[PDB]
Protein backbone atom coordinates (compact mmCIF):
# COMPACT_ATOMS: atom_id res chain seq x y z
CA UNK A 1 0.00 0.00 0.00
CA UNK A 2 1.77 3.17 -1.87
CA UNK A 3 0.01 6.13 -1.70
CA UNK A 4 0.94 6.80 -5.90
CA UNK A 5 -0.18 2.92 -6.44
CA UNK A 6 -3.90 3.02 -4.79
CA UNK A 7 -4.58 6.37 -6.28
CA UNK A 8 -3.37 4.91 -9.94
CA UNK A 9 -5.55 1.69 -9.36
CA UNK A 10 -8.91 3.47 -8.69
CA UNK A 11 -8.29 5.70 -11.45
CA UNK A 12 -7.36 2.98 -14.08
CA UNK A 13 -11.19 1.33 -12.33
CA UNK A 14 -13.23 4.39 -12.49
CA UNK A 15 -11.54 7.23 -14.73
CA UNK A 16 -14.43 9.42 -14.76
CA UNK A 17 -15.15 9.21 -11.28
CA UNK A 18 -14.96 12.42 -9.72
CA UNK A 19 -11.39 13.03 -7.60
CA UNK A 20 -11.45 16.84 -6.49
CA UNK A 21 -14.65 19.21 -6.63
CA UNK A 22 -14.46 22.88 -6.27
CA UNK A 23 -18.20 24.32 -6.74
CA UNK A 24 -18.43 23.78 -10.40
CA UNK A 25 -14.73 22.77 -11.16
CA UNK A 26 -14.71 19.13 -11.38
CA UNK A 27 -11.36 16.46 -12.12
CA UNK A 28 -11.95 13.31 -12.67
CA UNK A 29 -9.63 10.70 -11.43
CA UNK A 30 -8.08 10.27 -14.89
CA UNK A 31 -7.76 13.64 -15.28
CA UNK A 32 -5.88 13.99 -11.74
CA UNK A 33 -3.35 11.26 -12.89
CA UNK A 34 -2.96 12.79 -16.51
CA UNK A 35 -1.89 16.16 -15.75
CA UNK A 36 0.20 15.36 -12.56
CA UNK A 37 2.09 13.18 -14.77
CA UNK A 38 2.75 16.11 -17.33
CA UNK A 39 3.91 18.38 -14.35
CA UNK A 40 5.91 15.48 -13.01
CA UNK A 41 7.60 15.93 -16.96
CA UNK A 42 8.05 19.21 -16.37
CA UNK A 43 9.44 18.75 -12.80
CA UNK A 44 11.53 15.92 -13.42
CA UNK A 45 15.62 16.33 -12.12
CA UNK A 46 14.25 18.98 -9.37
CA UNK A 47 15.71 18.21 -5.79
CA UNK A 48 14.07 21.11 -4.42
CA UNK A 49 10.74 21.44 -3.27
CA UNK A 50 7.98 22.81 -5.73
CA UNK A 51 6.24 25.77 -4.44
CA UNK A 52 2.13 24.82 -4.32
CA UNK A 53 0.56 28.09 -4.78
CA UNK A 54 -3.46 29.17 -4.69
CA UNK A 55 -6.65 28.55 -2.53
CA UNK A 56 -8.96 25.39 -3.65
CA UNK A 57 -8.34 25.41 -7.38
CA UNK A 58 -8.80 21.56 -8.33
CA UNK A 59 -4.78 22.06 -9.79
CA UNK A 60 -3.82 22.25 -6.49
CA UNK A 61 -4.00 18.68 -5.60
CA UNK A 62 -2.69 18.04 -9.47
CA UNK A 63 0.56 20.14 -8.12
CA UNK A 64 0.87 17.66 -4.87
CA UNK A 65 0.32 13.98 -6.57
CA UNK A 66 2.92 16.14 -9.41
CA UNK A 67 5.29 16.93 -6.63
CA UNK A 68 4.89 13.66 -5.32
CA UNK A 69 5.96 11.57 -8.78
CA UNK A 70 8.55 13.36 -9.54
CA UNK A 71 10.16 12.94 -5.95
CA UNK A 72 10.88 16.53 -5.14
CA UNK A 73 7.58 17.49 -2.70
CA UNK A 74 5.93 20.29 -2.41
CA UNK A 75 5.37 23.18 0.19
CA UNK A 76 1.57 24.29 0.05
CA UNK A 77 1.12 27.83 0.28
CA UNK A 78 -2.52 29.38 0.60
CA UNK A 79 -3.74 32.61 -0.80
CA UNK A 80 -4.67 33.36 2.70
CA UNK A 81 -0.84 33.75 3.88
CA UNK A 82 0.67 37.32 4.28
CA UNK A 83 2.54 38.23 0.68
CA UNK A 84 5.73 39.07 3.28
CA UNK A 85 5.23 35.45 4.87
CA UNK A 86 5.32 34.10 0.99
CA UNK A 87 8.36 36.07 -0.15
CA UNK A 88 9.97 34.68 3.21
CA UNK A 89 9.14 31.16 2.19
CA UNK A 90 10.26 31.00 -1.04
CA UNK A 91 13.51 32.10 -0.21
CA UNK A 92 13.92 29.67 2.55
CA UNK A 93 12.88 27.23 0.18
CA UNK A 94 15.00 28.31 -3.19
CA UNK A 95 12.90 26.70 -5.14
CA UNK A 96 13.13 25.98 -9.17
CA UNK A 97 9.46 26.20 -9.58
CA UNK A 98 6.20 27.89 -8.43
CA UNK A 99 3.19 26.12 -9.15
CA UNK A 100 0.89 29.60 -9.55
CA UNK A 101 -3.19 27.88 -9.52
CA UNK A 102 -4.68 31.23 -9.30
CA UNK A 103 -6.03 33.11 -12.44
CA UNK A 104 -4.23 36.17 -11.25
CA UNK A 105 -0.17 36.55 -11.92
CA UNK A 106 2.03 35.46 -9.31
CA UNK A 107 5.89 36.03 -9.62
CA UNK A 108 8.84 35.25 -7.45
CA UNK A 109 12.39 35.57 -6.79
CA UNK A 110 12.99 32.17 -7.50
CA UNK A 111 12.32 29.82 -9.66
CA UNK A 112 10.15 29.66 -12.77
CA UNK A 113 6.34 30.42 -11.57
CA UNK A 114 4.28 28.58 -14.25
CA UNK A 115 0.29 28.15 -14.34
CA UNK A 116 -2.24 25.76 -14.81
CA UNK A 117 -2.50 26.59 -18.68
CA UNK A 118 1.22 25.55 -19.14
CA UNK A 119 0.16 21.74 -17.85
CA UNK A 120 -3.50 22.18 -19.31
CA UNK A 121 -1.54 22.19 -23.01
CA UNK A 122 1.42 20.56 -21.99
CA UNK A 123 1.95 17.76 -24.58
CA UNK A 124 4.24 15.75 -22.16
CA UNK A 125 3.35 11.83 -22.00
CA UNK A 126 0.66 11.12 -19.33
CA UNK A 127 2.26 7.92 -17.74
CA UNK A 128 5.48 8.67 -15.63
CA UNK A 129 6.85 6.55 -13.04
CA UNK A 130 6.88 8.07 -9.11
CA UNK A 131 10.34 8.30 -8.12
CA UNK A 132 9.59 9.57 -4.29
CA UNK A 133 10.83 7.04 -1.95
CA UNK A 134 10.36 5.97 2.08
CA UNK A 135 12.46 8.72 3.17
CA UNK A 136 12.14 11.84 0.89
CA UNK A 137 10.63 15.03 2.12
CA UNK A 138 6.83 14.53 0.33
CA UNK A 139 5.90 18.18 2.24
CA UNK A 140 6.85 21.31 3.56
CA UNK A 141 4.25 22.58 5.67
CA UNK A 142 4.96 26.19 7.67
CA UNK A 143 4.37 26.85 10.95
CA UNK A 144 1.08 29.01 11.66
CA UNK A 145 2.85 31.52 13.92
CA UNK A 146 0.90 31.11 17.67
CA UNK A 147 9.12 27.79 10.58
CA UNK A 148 9.03 24.58 7.70
CA UNK A 149 8.18 21.90 9.16
CA UNK A 150 9.30 18.78 6.87
CA UNK A 151 7.67 15.55 6.76
CA UNK A 152 8.86 12.07 5.67
CA UNK A 153 7.10 10.32 2.62
CA UNK A 154 6.70 6.86 4.82
CA UNK A 155 4.94 9.00 7.55
CA UNK A 156 2.62 10.21 5.15
CA UNK A 157 1.61 6.45 3.76
CA UNK A 158 1.64 4.96 7.28
CA UNK A 159 -0.66 8.11 8.39
CA UNK A 160 -2.68 7.93 5.40
CA UNK A 161 -3.17 4.11 6.02
CA UNK A 162 -4.17 5.06 9.93
CA UNK A 163 -6.90 7.24 8.29
CA UNK A 164 -8.08 4.32 5.80
CA UNK A 165 -8.54 2.12 8.91
CA UNK A 166 -10.09 4.37 11.20
CA UNK A 167 -12.67 5.37 8.09
CA UNK A 168 -16.19 3.13 8.53
CA UNK A 169 -17.86 5.14 5.53
CA UNK A 170 -15.96 2.65 2.40
CA UNK A 171 -14.61 3.86 -0.86
CA UNK A 172 -16.44 6.23 -2.98
CA UNK A 173 -17.30 8.80 -0.45
CA UNK A 174 -17.98 12.36 -0.48
CA UNK A 175 -15.28 14.02 1.55
CA UNK A 176 -15.37 17.77 2.70
CA UNK A 177 -12.14 19.47 3.37
CA UNK A 178 -12.41 22.92 4.86
CA UNK A 179 -8.05 23.34 5.56
CA UNK A 180 -6.55 25.07 3.78
CA UNK A 181 -3.53 23.13 1.86
CA UNK A 182 -0.40 25.15 4.30
CA UNK A 183 -2.78 23.44 7.16
CA UNK A 184 -1.64 20.25 7.34
CA UNK A 185 -5.13 18.95 8.47
CA UNK A 186 -6.62 19.27 5.28
CA UNK A 187 -3.98 15.95 4.27
CA UNK A 188 -6.10 14.71 6.78
CA UNK A 189 -8.71 14.89 3.96
CA UNK A 190 -6.84 14.91 0.70
CA UNK A 191 -4.95 11.41 1.36
CA UNK A 192 -7.14 9.23 2.92
CA UNK A 193 -10.10 10.23 -0.05
CA UNK A 194 -8.21 10.32 -2.59
CA UNK A 195 -6.73 6.91 -1.60
CA UNK A 196 -9.83 5.01 -1.18
CA UNK A 197 -11.72 6.51 -4.65
CA UNK A 198 -13.73 9.36 -2.45
CA UNK A 199 -14.45 12.67 -4.03
CA UNK A 200 -12.73 15.36 -2.26
CA UNK A 201 -14.90 18.67 -2.03
CA UNK A 202 -13.85 21.87 -1.04
CA UNK A 203 -14.84 24.44 1.30
CA UNK A 204 -12.97 27.86 0.44
CA UNK A 205 -13.03 30.85 2.31
CA UNK A 206 -15.35 32.76 1.16
CA UNK A 207 -17.64 29.70 2.11
CA UNK A 208 -16.04 29.76 5.53
CA UNK A 209 -17.20 34.06 5.15
CA UNK A 210 -20.33 33.02 4.13
CA UNK A 211 -22.45 30.47 5.60
CA UNK A 212 -25.25 30.56 2.69
CA UNK A 213 -22.78 29.80 0.11
CA UNK A 214 -21.80 26.81 2.58
CA UNK A 215 -25.28 25.43 2.96
CA UNK A 216 -25.98 25.91 -0.79
CA UNK A 217 -22.47 24.10 -1.69
CA UNK A 218 -23.67 21.14 1.02
CA UNK A 219 -27.08 21.35 -0.69
CA UNK A 220 -25.15 20.44 -4.18
CA UNK A 221 -23.22 17.63 -2.75
CA UNK A 222 -24.20 15.13 -0.32
CA UNK A 223 -21.70 14.89 2.20
CA UNK A 224 -20.63 11.78 3.76
CA UNK A 225 -17.51 12.40 5.60
CA UNK A 226 -16.71 15.66 7.22
CA UNK A 227 -13.01 16.81 8.13
CA UNK A 228 -12.74 20.01 9.96
CA UNK A 229 -11.63 22.07 12.82
CA UNK A 230 -13.96 22.08 15.85
CA UNK A 231 -14.64 25.76 15.62
CA UNK A 232 -15.87 25.18 11.73
CA UNK A 233 -17.86 22.39 12.98
CA UNK A 234 -19.58 24.57 16.06
CA UNK A 235 -20.22 27.36 13.51
CA UNK A 236 -21.89 24.90 10.80
CA UNK A 237 -23.78 23.56 13.70
CA UNK A 238 -25.75 27.05 13.45
CA UNK A 239 -27.13 25.65 10.36
CA UNK A 240 -30.81 23.94 11.31
CA UNK A 241 -30.88 22.11 7.99
CA UNK A 242 -27.73 19.90 9.30
CA UNK A 243 -29.31 16.97 10.95
CA UNK A 244 -29.34 13.36 10.13
CA UNK A 245 -32.66 13.04 9.46
CA UNK A 246 -32.60 16.49 6.84
CA UNK A 247 -28.85 15.37 5.40
CA UNK A 248 -29.07 11.68 5.73
CA UNK A 249 -25.89 11.64 3.83
CA UNK A 250 -23.50 12.77 5.94
CA UNK A 251 -22.05 9.74 8.65
CA UNK A 252 -18.57 10.42 9.96
CA UNK A 253 -16.64 13.01 10.97
CA UNK A 254 -12.59 13.58 11.82
CA UNK A 255 -11.84 16.66 14.20
CA UNK A 256 -8.56 17.94 14.73
CA UNK A 257 -6.45 21.51 15.73
CA UNK A 258 -8.79 22.23 18.90
CA UNK A 259 -10.19 21.57 22.00
CA UNK A 260 -13.30 19.86 20.78
CA UNK A 261 -15.66 21.26 23.51
CA UNK A 262 -18.43 18.83 25.04
CA UNK A 263 -20.84 20.73 24.49
CA UNK A 264 -20.27 20.82 20.81
CA UNK A 265 -19.70 17.31 20.54
CA UNK A 266 -23.02 16.23 22.15
CA UNK A 267 -25.19 18.74 19.62
CA UNK A 268 -23.40 16.66 17.34
CA UNK A 269 -23.74 13.53 18.46
CA UNK A 270 -27.62 14.32 19.04
CA UNK A 271 -27.82 15.64 15.56
CA UNK A 272 -26.57 12.66 14.24
CA UNK A 273 -26.81 9.70 16.12
CA UNK A 274 -25.24 7.13 13.57
CA UNK A 275 -22.06 9.09 12.50
CA UNK A 276 -19.10 7.51 13.52
CA UNK A 277 -17.38 11.11 14.61
CA UNK A 278 -13.47 10.57 15.95
CA UNK A 279 -11.33 13.68 18.20
CA UNK A 280 -8.19 13.73 17.08
CA UNK A 281 -4.81 15.41 18.11
CA UNK A 282 -1.22 16.27 17.20
CA UNK A 283 1.04 18.49 16.30
CA UNK A 284 2.35 19.37 12.79
CA UNK A 285 5.33 18.22 13.30
CA UNK A 286 4.22 14.66 14.08
CA UNK A 287 2.35 14.10 10.67
CA UNK A 288 -1.36 15.50 11.11
CA UNK A 289 -2.79 13.79 14.55
CA UNK A 290 -1.45 10.78 16.40
CA UNK A 291 -4.42 10.00 18.74
CA UNK A 292 -7.70 9.40 18.19
CA UNK A 293 -11.04 8.30 20.09
CA UNK A 294 -14.55 7.90 18.72
CA UNK A 295 -16.97 10.18 20.72
CA UNK A 296 -19.98 7.89 21.95
CA UNK A 297 -23.16 8.64 24.29
CA UNK A 298 -21.06 6.45 26.16
CA UNK A 299 -17.93 8.78 26.25
CA UNK A 300 -20.11 11.93 26.39
CA UNK A 301 -21.76 10.54 29.43
CA UNK A 302 -18.20 9.55 31.45
CA UNK A 303 -16.09 12.50 30.12
CA UNK A 304 -16.67 15.77 31.77
CA UNK A 305 -14.48 16.93 28.92
CA UNK A 306 -13.51 14.41 26.02
CA UNK A 307 -9.76 12.99 25.73
CA UNK A 308 -7.79 12.84 22.47
CA UNK A 309 -7.79 9.01 22.79
CA UNK A 310 -4.79 6.74 21.97
CA UNK A 311 -1.56 6.31 20.24
CA UNK A 312 -1.51 5.37 16.50
CA UNK A 313 1.34 3.24 14.65
CA UNK A 314 4.76 5.81 14.36
CA UNK A 315 3.77 7.59 17.10
CA UNK A 316 5.03 6.36 21.06
CA UNK A 317 3.64 9.11 23.58
CA UNK A 318 5.37 9.30 27.06
CA UNK A 319 4.87 12.33 29.26
CA UNK A 320 7.97 14.16 31.03
CA UNK A 321 7.51 14.42 34.72
CA UNK A 322 6.36 18.05 34.37
CA UNK A 323 3.76 16.74 32.04
CA UNK A 324 5.34 17.60 28.75
CA UNK A 325 4.26 15.18 26.04
CA UNK A 326 6.58 13.36 23.89
CA UNK A 327 6.00 11.39 20.71
CA UNK A 328 8.71 9.51 19.61
CA UNK A 329 8.39 7.55 16.08
CA UNK A 330 7.89 7.66 12.60
CA UNK A 331 5.45 10.04 12.62
CA UNK A 332 8.07 12.22 13.56
CA UNK A 333 9.24 15.06 11.37
CA UNK A 334 12.50 15.15 10.39
CA UNK A 335 13.04 18.95 11.42
CA UNK A 336 12.54 22.56 10.81
CA UNK A 337 13.69 23.39 7.43
CA UNK A 338 17.72 25.41 7.36
CA UNK A 339 16.67 26.22 11.02
CA UNK A 340 19.01 24.68 13.04
CA UNK A 341 18.62 26.29 16.24
CA UNK A 342 15.20 25.71 16.19
CA UNK A 343 15.49 22.11 15.16
CA UNK A 344 17.34 20.87 18.70
CA UNK A 345 15.29 22.92 20.79
CA UNK A 346 12.03 20.49 21.07
CA UNK A 347 13.56 17.34 18.25
CA UNK A 348 15.77 14.66 19.40
CA UNK A 349 16.34 11.94 17.03
CA UNK A 350 19.70 10.32 17.86
CA UNK A 351 20.65 7.06 16.85
CA UNK A 352 17.92 6.90 14.48
CA UNK A 353 14.93 6.86 16.67
CA UNK A 354 12.87 10.10 16.43
CA UNK A 355 11.35 12.72 19.79
CA UNK A 356 9.34 15.64 19.60
CA UNK A 357 8.88 17.99 22.69
CA UNK A 358 5.53 18.81 22.39
CA UNK A 359 4.87 21.83 24.65
CA UNK A 360 1.06 20.70 25.66
CA UNK A 361 0.64 19.27 29.08
CA UNK A 362 -0.86 15.81 28.60
CA UNK A 363 -2.13 13.58 31.05
CA UNK A 364 -2.94 9.32 30.53
CA UNK A 365 -5.53 8.27 32.66
CA UNK A 366 -7.18 4.70 32.34
CA UNK A 367 -6.15 3.93 28.71
CA UNK A 368 -6.30 7.39 27.43
CA UNK A 369 -4.64 10.91 26.71
CA UNK A 370 -5.71 14.49 27.60
CA UNK A 371 -4.90 17.38 26.74
CA UNK A 372 -5.03 19.65 29.24
CA UNK A 373 -3.33 22.98 28.06
CA UNK A 374 -0.52 24.46 25.62
CA UNK A 375 2.30 25.03 28.76
CA UNK A 376 2.21 28.95 27.09
CA UNK A 377 -1.46 29.40 28.17
CA UNK A 378 -0.45 28.32 32.30
CA UNK A 379 -1.15 31.56 34.29
CA UNK A 380 -0.28 32.17 38.20
CA UNK A 381 -2.97 34.22 39.89
CA UNK A 382 -3.01 34.56 43.52
CA UNK A 383 0.02 32.23 43.41
CA UNK A 384 -1.85 29.10 41.87
CA UNK A 385 -1.83 27.26 38.97
CA UNK A 386 -4.39 26.70 36.20
CA UNK A 387 -3.74 26.67 31.96
CA UNK A 388 -5.72 28.80 30.28
CA UNK A 389 -7.71 26.41 28.44
CA UNK A 390 -9.13 24.99 31.84
CA UNK A 391 -10.62 28.11 33.03
CA UNK A 392 -12.26 28.06 29.20
CA UNK A 393 -14.07 24.77 29.73
CA UNK A 394 -15.10 25.88 33.00
CA UNK A 395 -16.96 29.13 31.51
CA UNK A 396 -18.30 26.64 28.62
CA UNK A 397 -19.96 24.47 31.40
CA UNK A 398 -22.37 27.17 31.85
CA UNK A 399 -26.02 27.17 30.47
CA UNK A 400 -25.23 31.58 30.39
CA UNK A 401 -22.45 31.05 27.95
CA UNK A 402 -22.36 29.03 24.81
CA UNK A 403 -18.63 29.64 23.91
CA UNK A 404 -15.40 31.41 25.81
CA UNK A 405 -12.12 32.39 25.12
CA UNK A 406 -10.07 34.26 28.66
CA UNK A 407 -7.69 36.62 27.84
CA UNK A 408 -4.85 37.64 30.90
CA UNK A 409 -4.11 41.06 31.40
CA UNK A 410 -0.85 42.12 32.23
CA UNK A 411 1.45 44.89 33.75
CA UNK A 412 5.55 45.04 34.45
CA UNK A 413 5.52 41.54 32.91
CA UNK A 414 3.06 39.68 35.17
CA UNK A 415 -0.88 38.87 34.58
CA UNK A 416 -2.99 41.03 36.80
CA UNK A 417 -6.91 39.50 36.35
CA UNK A 418 -8.65 38.28 33.64
CA UNK A 419 -11.38 39.22 30.97
CA UNK A 420 -13.41 36.71 29.32
CA UNK A 421 -14.76 37.50 26.22
CA UNK A 422 -18.24 35.48 25.86
CA UNK A 423 -20.26 34.05 23.00
CA UNK A 424 -23.75 33.78 25.36
CA UNK A 425 -26.42 31.09 25.00
CA UNK A 426 -29.00 34.33 24.70
CA UNK A 427 -28.39 37.43 23.16
CA UNK A 428 -27.12 39.71 26.04
CA UNK A 429 -30.47 41.76 26.77
CA UNK A 430 -28.89 43.68 30.22
CA UNK A 431 -25.31 44.11 30.92
CA UNK A 432 -25.02 43.88 34.47
CA UNK A 433 -27.65 40.62 35.11
CA UNK A 434 -25.30 38.59 33.18
CA UNK A 435 -21.66 39.20 34.03
CA UNK A 436 -23.68 38.98 37.69
CA UNK A 437 -25.27 35.01 36.66
CA UNK A 438 -21.91 34.40 35.01
CA UNK A 439 -19.74 34.29 37.87
CA UNK A 440 -22.48 33.07 40.34
CA UNK A 441 -22.62 29.63 37.94
CA UNK A 442 -18.74 29.65 38.43
CA UNK A 443 -18.95 29.71 42.24
CA UNK A 444 -19.47 25.72 41.71
CA UNK A 445 -16.75 25.49 39.34
CA UNK A 446 -13.81 27.59 40.00
CA UNK A 447 -12.03 29.01 42.62
CA UNK A 448 -12.82 32.63 42.93
CA UNK A 449 -9.21 34.03 42.24
CA UNK A 450 -9.52 32.54 38.70
CA UNK A 451 -13.07 33.90 37.64
CA UNK A 452 -12.46 36.83 35.34
CA UNK A 453 -13.28 40.74 36.56
CA UNK A 454 -14.91 41.48 33.15
CA UNK A 455 -16.68 39.71 30.39
CA UNK A 456 -16.99 41.24 26.85
CA UNK A 457 -19.95 39.57 25.26
CA UNK A 458 -19.44 38.86 21.51
CA UNK A 459 -21.66 37.42 18.51
CA UNK A 460 -19.04 35.31 16.93
CA UNK A 461 -15.61 34.74 17.75
CA UNK A 462 -13.20 35.10 15.13
CA UNK A 463 -11.29 32.53 13.74
CA UNK A 464 -7.72 32.37 12.08
CA UNK A 465 -7.72 31.31 8.63
CA UNK A 466 -7.32 27.98 9.42
CA UNK A 467 -10.43 27.61 10.94
CA UNK A 468 -9.19 27.88 14.88
CA UNK A 469 -9.84 30.66 17.35
CA UNK A 470 -8.14 33.94 16.44
CA UNK A 471 -7.02 34.57 19.96
CA UNK A 472 -4.37 37.20 19.06
CA UNK A 473 -7.49 38.96 17.32
CA UNK A 474 -9.81 38.27 20.46
CA UNK A 475 -7.34 40.15 22.53
CA UNK A 476 -7.11 43.19 20.31
CA UNK A 477 -10.87 43.90 20.44
CA UNK A 478 -10.08 43.66 24.69
CA UNK A 479 -7.02 45.62 24.22
CA UNK A 480 -8.38 49.58 23.85
N1 LIG B 1 -7.96 17.43 19.69
C1 LIG B 1 -7.23 18.40 20.30
N2 LIG B 1 -7.48 18.77 21.57
C2 LIG B 1 -6.75 19.74 22.18
N3 LIG B 1 -5.73 20.39 21.59
C3 LIG B 1 -5.36 20.11 20.32
C4 LIG B 1 -6.11 19.07 19.60
N4 LIG B 1 -5.56 18.98 18.37
C5 LIG B 1 -4.54 19.87 18.32
N5 LIG B 1 -4.42 20.54 19.49
C6 LIG B 1 -3.43 21.61 19.76
O1 LIG B 1 -2.95 22.08 18.49
C7 LIG B 1 -1.53 22.06 18.46
C8 LIG B 1 -1.04 21.75 17.07
O2 LIG B 1 -1.42 22.83 16.25
P1 LIG B 1 -0.66 23.12 14.87
O3 LIG B 1 0.50 22.17 14.69
O4 LIG B 1 -1.69 23.13 13.76
O5 LIG B 1 -0.08 24.64 15.03
P2 LIG B 1 0.11 25.39 16.43
O6 LIG B 1 1.08 24.61 17.30
O7 LIG B 1 -1.28 25.71 16.98
O8 LIG B 1 0.77 26.79 15.99
P3 LIG B 1 2.32 26.94 15.57
O9 LIG B 1 2.25 26.81 14.07
O10 LIG B 1 2.73 28.29 16.10
O11 LIG B 1 3.01 25.79 16.27
C9 LIG B 1 -1.15 21.00 19.47
O12 LIG B 1 0.14 21.36 19.94
C10 LIG B 1 -2.21 21.18 20.54
O13 LIG B 1 -1.88 22.30 21.37
MG1 LIG C 1 3.13 23.53 16.98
Amino acid sequence: TDIINKLQAFADANPQSIAVRHTTDELTYQQLMDESSKLAHRLQGSKKPMILFGHMSPYMIVGMIGAIKAGCGYVPVDTSIPEDRIKMIINKVQPEFVFNTTDESFESLEGEVFTIEDIKTSQDPVIFDSQIKDNDTVYTIFTSGSKGVQIEYASLVQFTEWMLELNKSGNKQQWLNQAPFSFDLSVMAIYPCLASGGTLNLVDKNMINKPKLLNEMLTATPINIWVSTPSFMEMCLLLPTLNEEQYGSLNEFFFCGEILPHRAAKALVSRFPSATIYNTYGPTEATVAVTSIQITQEILDQYPTLPVGVERLGARLSTTDDGELVIEGQSVSLGYLKNDQKTAEVFNFDDGIRTYHTGDKAKFENGQWFIQGRIDFQIKLNGYRMELEEIETQLRQSEFVKEAIVVPVYKNDKVIHLIGAIVPTTEVTDNAEMTKNIKNDLKSRLPEYMIPRKFEWMEQLPLTSNGKIDRKKIAEVING
